């Protein structure tokens, strides 16, 4: 009778069936039935021909992983010519690859904050960041929502000589975007660093998809580092530091969930490899998705342009939601679903990702879907 | 210019004393010999490998196309998840982008506020990492000392504790006190977790695990973590252990839910590495037997436990010199330094493979005696 040690989960399920927040899995088939609206594969490349010839030439050529930590003997010449090919679409200095985004975030943000130094973070972080922030050992200042004096006051006040500035530059939780270049001159006045997470921004943001750091002129700057995601634009695995020569030689010096990890799959980056490859050469799938995303605006009753790809449709009720992302299901359609915690109470919403490749079809199916469920729920 | 120029501060006082890393870049057709990956049943390049992951490719896609909690969820994840969880003899199991990301969400999820986790003094960064992310009250014990931790169990405050070890120690190969482990974890009511990263294709005659081996498989109060990088060729991270642990996971587990899931080309690269290692289980015992005579070559007396030998050299730059004059010669091998190992224990690492041919270690034979006979002078 090992029972008592784990018989603490069945309470957990129990309230969090109480409070209807129980998470679950759906099991997703090789070919869909249904429309989806939910993930993050903006551009449509996950499943793009070039991007499955990438991923099957560096499977072969390379093996199914990398063998090692890349400290040891798990960097290819695939790692740093993708490596290459992401810093110059990207306009920066350098870049190194983890084997995810939520991995890139805790490397970069760990080793170039640490103990003795100051995190400033907007309270709207990807949980990825809000780890990072804990784990760096750093003193955090969670700072308003895009709330630029807030953070000028967190630097001016504070005794610690370094200090990180973090943000998104499309959140995940709203798709706003972030004040860039007013966060950035504020930094730049207080010697502060500024860290940017692009995982939304990348192939959605920028006439030709490099992200916002890009588009509002910020690329490049020797003291600002990004981070990205291989996974949603990009159609792979895997996240990407990027910022000046110098941040690449001290992650590979000190960042532990880079040092300590297998490092990134060969299929994963040779599909990425393949993705970036087709967005530079097709840059009007950046402007695609930005046009879907205003079609499912329009459709939503969301009378402001989306200024990234998901479009957030608030039904201010947490079973009137979750009723609502239902009726889509059984309608054809699946879409996101926010509820608290994710989301303040009384501001439950719908998401629904554009994809650059939806067609014609497929978007008056999303007319027909979310008009009749979203009239009924309103 | 500021924020970053300490950067090249940090770089002066690492390269002084020796210890800045660098990433040296490998060529598809390697130059060396390889003793320092943990490929350890050889399984990342093996043809039904590759064929695994580029049919998972074709039929899925480059990725997982979001968080398995939206739509990243394939009837692939969840074949391999059911094909691993039999092979190893727990109820159920989920994969993880990386083992590090495994052992983050299995630990902090278990634990959280209000609660105890005894940790082992020589616990892999992913296990120091979770610690730090539970905010659990974090007791670190002696290394396999299965008193402290009774005794940390006996005093707690906190009802729910998790005792938390490694299987096959990433440091020194050694084997986990398990069974003896968990007797006291029974007695006191607290949850064993076991990372077990370094016995998964390594421990047990079929290479099921050190928890296997010892006859603990499917326990109620066990949680098993390992990973699909080392002998099963590939990327990725899984916990395993009661449905209620899965469920839970699914759940709460912060990088799981909010990291994009394991990407299809690594599920079905594991998927045909663990198809292969179940088909021929002589793969497990030929690594420890590779292992064997990478020790009686270094001159260690004690026969490995694990895949990696380690050679105390008892001085860094001697590691340093040795290592160089090991790959100079045509052998790759590990060396690791303060504050990487204990204080007095620089050492080299050779990692057995079951694909190591008589011929490669032939070649370990001659250039491992040469180099360590002037290293020991």
């Amino acid at each position: 009778a090992g029972l008592s040690p784990l018989a603490w989960l069945a309470d957990i399920e129990q309230r969090r069936r109480a409070e209807g927040l129980r998470r679950e899995l759906r099991v997703r088939p090789p070919v869909a039935a249904e429309l989806d609206l939910a993930s993050n594969d903006y551009l449509g490349l996950s499943q793009h021909p070039d991007v499955l010839d990438g991923g099957v030439e560096a499977l072969r050529t390379w093996g199914g992983g990398a063998g090692g930590s890349r400290l040891v003997t798990g960097n290819t010449e695939l790692h740093e010519a993708f490596e290459h090919q992401l810093a110059s679409f990207l306009g920066a200095e350098s870049a190194l690859v983890f084997s995810s985004g939520y991995t890139a975030n805790l490397g970069a943000l760990v080793a170039l904050s640490g103990p003795g130094s100051l995190i400033v973070s907007d309270a709207l972080s990807h949980a990825s960041l809000v780890d990072a922030c804990r784990l760096s050992r750093a003193r955090v200042v969670v700072s308003p929502h895009r709330d630029v004096d807030a953070v000028d006051a967190a630097l001016a006040a504070r005794t610690e000589e370094r200090a990180v500035v973090v943000t998104e530059s499309v959140f995940s939780a709203d798709g706003d975007l972030a004040p860039l270049r007013d966060l950035h001159a504020v930094c730049r006045r207080h010697g502060a660093l500024l860290l940017v997470d692009e995982a939304h921004g990348l192939g959605v943001r920028g006439t030709r998809g490099q992200g916002l750091l890009h588009e509002v002129g910020l690329a490049g700057a020797p003291d600002i580092v990004m981070t990205t995601t291989l996974s949603k634009a990009l159609g792979s695995q895997g996240g990407a530091v990027l910022g000046p020569e110098a941040v690449r030689a001290h992650l590979i010096d000190t960042a532990r969930s880079f040092i300590f990890d297998t490092g990134l799959a060969p299929a994963a980056v040779g599909a990425a490899s393949a993705a970036l490859r087709v967005l530079d050469a097709e840059p009007q799938r950046a402007r695609a998705v930005l046009d879907r995303a205003a079609e499912l605006a329009t459709i939503a009753g969301v009378t402001e342009a989306p200024v990234s790809a998901v479009v957030s449709v608030i039904l201010g009720d947490p079973e009137i939601a979750v009723g609502a992302a239902a009726a889509c299901l059984d309608r054809g359609v699946r879409v996101g679903c926010f509820r608290p915690p994710t989301v303040p109470a009384g501001t439950s919403r719908l998401r629904l990702a554009a994809r650059a490749s939806l067609t014609d079809d497929e978007m008056a199916l999303a007319r027909q879907v979310l008009t009749d469920v979203l009239a009924t729920a309103r």
